[PDB]
């Protein structure tokens, strides 16, 4: 009766996974593959600390993934690997038979884009794009408001991934640490060495899940509406030259590496229905926390300032406010308008709980494997998102120009059903 | 010794204008030209005010500016006219000899930029592009913090034009009154007579002065660098309608018309010493007034909500407040910084004194003139931001295709120094 799940890649973020799933008495947690031992060490110490047991592992080399797919007894598998390794481990957990939640980035190809939804319409084996900031309790709350008519008809949002990865894209190499140092790839921990080498390489959206994903669900996207095209467009890269000698002074060898990754891209996306999308990405530099999200239809306006918390944001909603032209603090609307999932499952995720956001998404992944039934965010939403990544790249490579964003769902976003949050358990 | 100074066109803000130089004894206002009775009378009715004499009024027809531009005593003249007239008025200013304070917007064309500059070289007569918004106290401040090094090295800043006009493109056309009816064209009053009709034909950047401008003067446009080109995207339009039909009902003749302008246009600029700019068009919806600024370097981030005052924004300075992650407000570094011209000089624009940013921004006009100095913000960054309008055009037409902006310096930019409020005093 109960969830048999593995997991691909057990590092940090594989490890939260570890931890939503080590405390459901509905999942069982079979297996890990992951080639470094340190990293599955803490992630079975998830499991002690839950009192499950102990899971197998499969460390041996990148491959060993593999051999972990032939277990006939697991259901669905994590994957939280690095990007470049995401197509290999997903398709292949999809072509061995399983369910597969995968983890946010874009795509290093606009190949790969296809070949996930391809694989998942013909193995018929789903896949779900695990977008946490989808299940944030502010973006819940306003997504809410949307669907009751508060904003009334949307026309515009933004959104995006600002966030300072200075100190996790550079560290000293010691296991456990991050912030400690100037060294990146081989050499160094965590996605020191394998996210950075994508900064030196390239230039583009490569992180636009966090920030379009909400809007996703908000407008409609592949659910009514879809996206059409998009033009991306970089500044200079100066943020990681600069924090590598303000760190570990000027003589490391690192401050001779031209970094291709421009300190802000930003791209517009139009959408079917007529809605526009603004993007942004924005880790290379000094600054707090805070995706500037927007949300702006023709009867309210929301943009927040922090990392989700009810008063982090203003609000104006003329009808209701007796068109003062004045923000009103969100922290009213927020509390008042708490998604009912929020509010019936608060303590299991927060308070008494654990996870916040991420307990949510997770609990989803797991109802919707319980019920049989088609995950919310699915594998067309996964190759869409991911799509937006090659895709800047090429319009930064043609100094902006245009670029048409393919219809993965191939007709079907159009009598396709928002079913993203749309009951209070999952 | 002192600058005797005209007007084209005297309606609401040609009026502030008259308002300024009406409250100087440093100018004479000689002559008014404005073929609405009613608004030349509350021109006069400033100047009675002032204790200073009236104006001659050229009131006779649309061509009677090229009367009032024979006065030989006549030194220079604001052009307040609508964004049609622009053209026509300011280069039969410079032709006559008249120095031109060019009131924002955009261009009509392409093509009236390029005469805007050429006239101008041709005759030796200056034009100073009146971008108040330059002025404002909180602006003022970061530049002063920018200049200081505080924001390090500028890669991105964000701002535009985003006001709810509604209530100003439409009225009963009553003299005097706005917001108050659903009628524009020939039988409304003020902007509503002209302006809205730009939102029935066109689609694009009709209003980037006031974003851009900011920028423009911190990152060195024209001064060391320049605009390169951009792209836009234009959302659909729903606001316009929606605010007829709330306002007069279904059954007025104008809930009929389908309006061509996005309610959110949004434009992406590369500029040439690698930062990127992103301006935003939003005058048909409801919000609060907010240009909705960011200036962002290697040091620095500022973001504002609000219009202008010194607590409404978030700052952060990584190395000066501890690397604490965590935005503060603008207040204390707005009032720390303030700019010295604004230190000096407030008690002339504020408390005692009146006009505010428009005081600055006037009063530079006419001290350039005495002392016979060229304009910090001259015809070619006039021809530069005008520009972004047509082009913006283009780009939506072509669905977000990139234009390339033109050099209206001829490769001047790149030696021209930044006399941008580079002193206390003008
Ligand atoms: N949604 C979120 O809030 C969130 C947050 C952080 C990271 N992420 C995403 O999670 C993914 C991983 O990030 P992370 O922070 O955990 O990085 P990490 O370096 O800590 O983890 C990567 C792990 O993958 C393992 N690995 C590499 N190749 C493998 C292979 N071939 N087979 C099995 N395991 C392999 C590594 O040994 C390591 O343990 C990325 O896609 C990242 O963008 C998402
Ligand atoms: N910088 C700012 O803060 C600011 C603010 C508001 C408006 N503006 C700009 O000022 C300009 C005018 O706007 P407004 O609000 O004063 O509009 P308005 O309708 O109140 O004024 C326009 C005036 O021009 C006159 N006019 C029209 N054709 C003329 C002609 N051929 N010769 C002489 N006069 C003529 C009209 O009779 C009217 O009095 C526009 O470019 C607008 O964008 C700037």
């Amino acid at each position: 009766k109960k969830v048999r799940i593995a997991f691909i890649a057990v590092g940090l973020r594989g490890q939260t996974h570890v931890e939503n799933m080590a405390r459901r008495d509905d999942v069982e947690i079979v297996a890990f593959a992951d080639p470094d031992p340190y990293m599955v060490g803490r992630a079975q110490e998830i499991l002690k600390k839950n009192g499950k047991k102990p899971a197998k592992v499969f460390g041996n080399g990148n491959d060993d993934y593999k051999n972990m797919l032939k277990d006939k007894n697991i259901d669905a598998v994590f994957v939280s690997s690095p990007w470049e390794w995401h197509h290999e481990h997903g398709v292949a957990a999809m072509k061995a038979g399983k369910i597969v939640g995968m983890e946010v980035s874009g795509a290093i190809t606009l190949e790969e884009c296809w070949d996930y939804v391809k694989v998942s319409e013909q193995t018929g084996v789903p896949l779900m794009a695990l977008e946490n900031v989808c299940y944030r309790r502010d973006v819940m709350a306003i997504l809410n408001m949307v669907r009751k008519g508060m904003f009334g008809e949307l026309v515009h949002g933004t959104g995006g991934y600002q966030h300072d990865l200075r100190p996790v894209l550079f560290n000293s190499g010691i296991n456990g640490k991050n912030g400690d140092g100037v060294e990146f790839g081989e050499k160094a921990f965590s996605e020191a060495k394998w996210r950075t080498n994508h900064y030196k390489n390239r230039n583009g959206e490569l992180y636009p899940t966090h920030g379009v994903g909400p809007l996703h669900t908000m407008m409609d996207i592949n659910r009514g509406n879809r996206l059409l095209r998009l033009s991306s467009f970089a500044s200079k890269a100066r943020g990681l030259h600069k924090y590598i000698v303000d760190k570990g002074g000027e003589s490391h060898p690192n401050a001779k590496v031209e970094w291709k990754q421009g300190d802000i891209v930003t791209t517009q996306i139009q959408c079917h229905n007529g809605e526009t999308i603004v993007l942004t990405h924005d880790t290379s530099l000094q600054r707090p926390y805070n995706l500037g999200f927007k949300v702006q239809g023709t009867e309210g306006l929301w943009e927040d300032f922090g990392w989700g918390e009810a008063a982090q944001g203003f609000i104006y909603f003329e009808k209701i406010m007796n068109h003062s032209h004045r923000w009103d603090s969100s922290e009213k609307w927020i509390k008042e308008y708490d998604h009912p999932m929020w509010k019936k499952h608060e303590q299991k995720a927060v308070g008494a709980g654990h996870g916040g956001m991420d307990y949510f998404l997770d609990n989803t992944f797991v109802e919707c494997i319980k019920r049989n039934e088609a995950f919310p965010l699915d594998v067309y939403d996964l190759a869409t998102w991911y799509s937006i990544t090659p895709l800047s790249e090429k319009s930064i490579a043609e100094n902006g120009a245009v670029q048409e964003i393919p219809d993965f769902t191939n007709g079907k976003w159009k009598n396709a059903k928002n079913t993203f949050a749309i009951n209070d358990d999952y």
